[PDB]
RNA sequence: CAAGCCGAGGAGAU
RNA sequence: AUCUCCUCGGCUUG
RNA sequence: CAAGCCGAGGAGAU
RNA sequence: AUCUCCUCGGCUUG
């Protein structure tokens, strides 16, 4: 029942025999399908040679693998070969090493084999060696970058294949390697201005990949261009020329506490470099241990966030964080009680709270064009999505849409969507959730799909009509994957942004990117044998020798690894508030305080299933851990301050790691009875 | 006349003089006589040392007492020691701590032992002692667990040795601790995925039982081979492609349903998650108070429920389901006679029953196959047990085996088997039954033993030809119990499920299970005897340490106890049923309400020795207990709603020991004349 | 034979 | 940790 | 469902 | 090289 086309055959014949190389096609091309046929080809070669056949698939999405197993692979290639697909969020209860041997077909997350192949060098697990597969196969290798995890395994698999040819002038015998085939659209440019530069990415990805070729589409071509139809490219600018009135009274806030505390700016408002000298100076603060400083900096952050997402958000979101903030804060410190600034900021805004209500109600936008341009579109056409920075964005995308009565008598479906892990401040979604609102959104439930960088890259959809992008960009290979996610007959592309930042011209430089893209490929393609293997030798030596040095730097990096030699004090309040050796460390990753002298410092608050830490000043420290029944008090080193024994460097961290000296583990003898 | 083979005698060498341990052995291999040999020796011994013998015997199961009373124990050591049998079915008329020093052996229930245990404690009664005893001998050890009753054991036992521990560097008496040995064949591994993981369960199983070894015969190992034959394996997969027409039209009852009562599923149909949600429904509901919502969401789930036995199993038993499930429902709201969507349930059903029984009536499965494999099998052999998930299941397979002619042809016997207890819609079966069943299926009577997990463990016959799973795994152990309990020279193991489920994964999971059992087992038993007694004192005390400290949170947990601080309602109608102090609890155990202006509110009903209560909207609530003469209204609170005075916080605990406030007992001069 | 109560174990999904 | 589904033991009542 | 931990990638500003 | 901001994967705990 397989079905080839004729680009897809042109592309992958020379795979068809050995020729370990990448397949470069847009979007949407059957690259998932040309994957299939050359895996079942494989493995009826592999069958009538009397030889093993052991193909392995790598996706750095997890939601991909499921994908695969689903649509592509399984259903194509479940009669003639065993199929299984691995992942995370899989319980692969078996083991990696013997599914490797049992099942002749892998489709797994690279993750999983670095872990596995890792554990074999540590001697833990009998663990897997890539002789024992056939085939491997990558999707998206753009990834493969300086250290990415496709870059490890692919960085292992040339020291054996540097090891190999060794042999070839050395020993006869030499470890096989497998044969390696690629798939991707955009390989990607690493910001390179000379297409001199340009092709020497390229031929560091093939080096990474040990392409030895491209092999790009050139005599079907026009059957792809008919095939597959780009969509028409738009342009929106705005100006915050409005906003005026609240926008200057908050300003007149942000003044007077920065002449309150004297915050000679370094900087102009509203602006990253803002940020990193209120920042900076968290830091001098730390280190001289003085209010005043810290709690201003924070607000006058969330201020300018506020005004930032402003530019590009409606101020009741911002106002209503702000007054969430206010609210945690004003809680802190009613538990705590059961100083003059963070008095004078507290009744600053609880005086002038009604007033700024009220400010922000009254009118005086980039959404009054954003809603235009997308119920004129969707009156005209009787799928839908947006692309924006952070996924609060996305959440008052969607309270717009629902509120608002316009798309309501459209009609038009929307649902918001975000990305998992916890991102400081951003609630972490769930995987599961997310498989859900991507089958939601498959099945023409939801019209209107709001997403973040994530949606880029794979979550591929059968067509969508419609890509807005809002205030969204970051490199050429997003909006070019972007773009060619819509897979739609008739698509209109659409980019909206305010025209004081610089976001035109970075959309017109990804275009450029992509042109230049093409202009790079073309060149490499046609490139001398033997001048082009050894600017691919040269490459491979080049990744495989630093990546021995960082090792070796990185084993001489960590090496001190002392007892206890410091004394860990309140950042905001310098007091004495742990011992170097105090303190104990539970599951090799969780840290610890177990004496009762410790629990007649700190304040133990809870309001919401785990309880967290303040201190006597209302600074928050961590939370308590039901760990093997015991409430262990774990704290986040990211809310304390160091003391070393000698000379008194104040260092701050953020992170347990970076402190070069190890605390010991919990011995619960300790605390027995 | 006792005998002995080589391997036994090897296992239990060590075990002949001190030496608390474990052996692990394939069934079938003599365990049951090498604990008699122990348990005659060790007798013999104290009889020799002039020294009191006590032997008790524990098994987590009723029936394996009676088994190992009546076969094995009683009638090769009647002669020299005395000897019984006691369990729960059993009538220990005459007291468990005296016969503890009356018989000088005892074959008991762990419970009962525990229980004397804990009315020893409480001071109750005189109670016993483990120094009463000199040896404990347990059955299938693997249920040694977090907190099972052999752990709870266990645990006592193992406090009593760290104090004795502690006195031993302390004071130089000490309470004596009776030699423990453990039988088994499976230690099992709790779900790990490192070996590193899988040998700490097994020293913690080692901690648990302190059994310091596992001796594992190595040297005769090939004559267990040669004496004990593996069941050969077979795998059987089918798809679930037929079935469209009936299905479709269920699917479109089942949508015509959801859009009249717009659930949005947030989930596949067909799955634990849809009825996860639709409970979770259940749940708003009745925190809200609001119709439309339970009913549809409980017939959604019988209809998912209908299916899924579908997938395995005949359609007609599912529609008699369904009807008996409507007929119930119609019962009942015509009872409560003498809405519009409760009309349109019923009356769609009963508009479409005709058309439905003739669509199930008609052809279009996994069925056909397992009667083409039963009979073969049976041809070719000229015992079967299957293993499923459901009793109605086990029903169901009966009911096809004795209609279908060609099992008659052939001649084979079947009956069905199942567990005991009320399960949520599932008869009740009686412990005499069960044994009336083994003992029939023993001598012959019965050719085909139908059974759910309760075969799995215990229930020993001397062989079993044939052993067929039908879509039932767990886990290893049960896998490995069900495959060593065939026991026949030559056996035939079959394993058969859907294709599209993870069934096969599952089984070959346990399979690897099963090996690395072994790869630890081999492991733990080559350890040096420092390290791994240091890891035994190290498990031991972390086990009590996690004791205690979970018997302090139980009771630091309930500790409210009001009198009557809450309302009771009809959760269906959010009516006032009951005040917080009109209840009355009898026998400790039982609730009920006596007033009579109760008696106004709900409505007997009987139709069937008890009658049932229902309310005006037809919800059932109880029962009437007859208890002491008194025909006193029983009420489940699984069918009601509480409401508390401040706050009213509607909460649903489906139990009552879950809400922490307490009710008054039923004083009966109360109800004096 | 029926009913009820207390605890415990396993699997699946959040 | 939660929800669902299955299984074991003990106790009581009739 | 919640929390925590390890690594990695991209963009912006010094 | 540093700081900030966003995203991915793996692991653990409950
Ligand atoms: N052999 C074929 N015959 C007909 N159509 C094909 C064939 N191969 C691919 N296609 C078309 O190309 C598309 C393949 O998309 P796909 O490769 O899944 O996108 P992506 O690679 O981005 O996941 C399908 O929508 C299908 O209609
Ligand atoms: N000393 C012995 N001499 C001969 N045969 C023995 C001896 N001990 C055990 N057997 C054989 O091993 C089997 C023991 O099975 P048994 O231990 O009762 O199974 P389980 O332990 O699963 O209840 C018997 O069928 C018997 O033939
Ligand atoms: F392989 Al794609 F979108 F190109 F999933
Ligand atoms: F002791 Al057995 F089956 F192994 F009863
Ligand atoms: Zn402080
Ligand atoms: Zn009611």
């Amino acid at each position: 029942e397989l079905q080839l086309r004729p680009y897809q055959m042109e592309v992958a014949q020379p795979a068809l025999d050995g020729k370990n190389i990448i397949i470069c096609l847009p979007t949407g091309s059957g690259k998932t399908r040309v994957a299939v046929y050359i895996t079942k080809d494989h493995l009826d070669k592999k069958k009538q040679a009397s030889e093993s056949g052991k193909v392995i698939v790598l996706v750095n999405k997890v939601m991909l693998a499921e994908q695969l197993f689903r649509k592509e692979f399984n259903p194509y290639l479940k009669k003639w070969y065993r199929i299984i697909g691995l992942s995370g969020d899989t319980q692969l209860k078996i083991s990696f090493p013997e599914v490797v041997k049992s099942y002749d077909v892998i489709i797994s997350t690279a993750q999983i084999l670095e872990n596995s192949l890792l554990n074999l060098e540590s001697g833990d697990d009998d663990g897997v060696q890539l002789s024992d597969f056939s085939l491997i196969i990558i999707d998206e290798c753009h990834h493969t970058n300086k250290e990415a995890v496709y870059n490890n395994i692919m960085r292992r698999y040339l020291k054996q294949k540097l090891r190999n040819n060794d042999l070839k002038k050395q020993n006869k015998p030499a470890i096989p390697l497998p044969q390696i085939l690629g798939l991707t659209a955009s390989p990607g440019v690493g910001a390179a201005k000379k297409q001199s530069e340009a092709e020497k990415h390229i031929l560091n990805i093939c080096a990474n990949l040990d392409a030895f070729t491209i092999k790009t589409v050139k005599e079907n071509l026009g059957q792809l261009k008919h095939q597959i139809k780009e969509p028409c490219k738009k342009f929106v600018i705005a100006d915050d020329t409005r906003e005026n009135p609240f926008k200057e009274k908050l300003l007149e806030i942000m003044a007077s506490i920065q002449t309150y505390c004297q915050k000679s700016p370094m900087s102009d408002f509203g602006t990253q470099h803002y940020e990193q000298w209120a920042i900076q100076m968290e830091k001098k603060a730390a280190k001289d241990g003085n209010r005043k400083d810290r709690v201003c900096a924070e607000h006058l952050r969330k201020y300018n966030e506020a005004l930032q997402i402003n530019d590009t958000i409606r101020m009741i979101d911002a106002y209503s964080h702000l007054e969430t903030f206010y609210t945690d804060e004003k809680e802190k410190k009613f538990a705590v009680l059961n100083d003059e600034t963070d008095e004078f900021l507290m009744n600053l805004f609880f005086d002038n709270k009604k007033m700024l209500k009220k400010l922000a109600e009254n009118p005086k936008e980039k959404l009054i064009k954003l809603r235009n341009t997308i119920l004129e579109q969707f009156t005209r056409s009787e799928r839908g999505i947006i692309f924006t920075k952070t996924r609060q964005s996305t959440y008052a995308l969607s309270q717009w849409i629902m509120e608002n009565a316009k798309f309501a008598e459209v009609g038009v479906k929307a649902h918001h969507l975000i990305g998992a892990g916890h991102s400081s401040e951003v609630k972490p979604m769930t995987q599961t959730e997310q498989k859900e609102v991507i089958s939601k959104f498959r099945t023409g439930e939801i019209n209107l799909l709001i997403a973040t960088t994530v949606a880029e890259e794979g979550l591929d959809i059968k067509e969508c009509n419609i890509v807005i992008r809002y205030g969204l960009v970051t490199n050429e290979i997003a909006m070019v994957q972007a773009r060619g996610r819509a897979r739609a007959d008739e698509s209109t592309y659409v980019l909206v942004t305010s025209s004081g930042s610089g976001v035109t011209e970075r959309e017109i430089v990804n275009d450029f990117r992509e042109k230049m893209m093409y202009k790079a490929i073309n060149r490499v393609q046609n490139m001398k044998p033997e001048e082009y293997a050894h600017k691919i030798l040269e490459l491979q030596v080049q990744s495989i020798l630093e990546k021995k040095m960082k090792v070796k730097r990185s084993i001489a990096k960590q090496y001190n690894d002392n007892p206890s030699l410091i004394t860990l004090l309140c950042k905001n309040c310098s007091m004495l508030v742990c011992s170097g050796e105090n303190i104990h460390v539970v599951e090799k990753m969780h840290h610890v305080n177990m004496t009762p002298e410790f629990k007649g410092l700190y304040i133990v608050r809870e309001n919401k299933t785990n309880g967290e830490i303040i201190c006597k000043c209302g600074q928050a420290w961590g939370t308590m851990m039901v760990h093997k029944g015991l409430d262990l008090p774990c704290l986040k080193i990211r809310n304390f301050v160091v003391n070393f024994k000698n000379n008194s460097p104040k260092k701050q961290y953020k992170k347990w790691v970076e402190l070069p000296i190890r605390f010991p583990d919990l011995d619960y003898s300790e605390y027995c009875l």
